């Protein structure tokens, strides 16, 4: 883990991050569409770097992304792909799933995905063709929705995700 990218947490023994994790942060602010999308580009650059080095993360979520003082985000069952729950299969494609849900957390400013649903009924709930809902006023919903295709080969790579997100400006 001698990785070095500005959207991947350095190994120093971790740096001190003035503004906390992105989850607690987004939660402080609830209790603009333009700052949230920048959050998403960051995590996507971070994730592009890791998967290029064939590092499979396995626990991507807002809680595990960190805001530095400059306010860039760096990357450090409710997030798990169909195939990770059913077959304990973890890949770039399930990491892409998790990002999808992180994209949703951001847009809900830190809501527990599938809030009124138990851990145990998410699978059943996901094979039903059901996904996380488009949050009240959200443009973006389409990209995160691709990230949760049943066929992991239809989920867009982190390079595509970043571009669709960078593009959206
Ligand atoms: C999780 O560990 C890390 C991973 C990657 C880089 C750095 C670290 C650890 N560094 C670090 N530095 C400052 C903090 C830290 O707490 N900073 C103060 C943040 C307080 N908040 C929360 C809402 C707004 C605010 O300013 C921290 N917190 C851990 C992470 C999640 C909960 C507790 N952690």
């Amino acid at each position: 883990k001698e990785f070095d990218h500005p959207h991947v947490a350095k190994l120093v023994i971790l740096p001190f991050m003035k503004h906390g994790d992105l989850h607690a942060f987004l939660l402080a602010s609830r209790i603009p569409l333009q700052t949230l999308v920048r959050f998403m580009v960051d995590i996507a650059c971070g994730m592009e770097y890791l998967s290029s080095r064939n590092f499979i993360h396995r626990d991507l979520a807002a809680r595990n992304c960190m805001l530095a003082e400059d306010m860039t985000v760096c990357v450090a069952v409710k997030w798990l792909a169909l195939e990770s729950l059913a077959d304990n299969l973890y890949t770039v494609h399930s990491d892409v799933w998790a990002f999808g849900v992180t994209m949703w957390e951001i847009m809900t400013r830190g809501q527990t995905p599938y809030a009124g649903i138990e851990n145990a009924e998410i699978y059943n709930y996901l094979i039903g063709g059901n996904r996380l809902k488009q949050p009240p006023e959200c443009m973006v919903y389409d990209l995160m929705y691709q990230c949760w295709s049943a066929d992991p080969k239809q989920r867009p790579s982190f390079t595509c995700l970043r571009m669709e997100l960078e593009n959206i400006l």
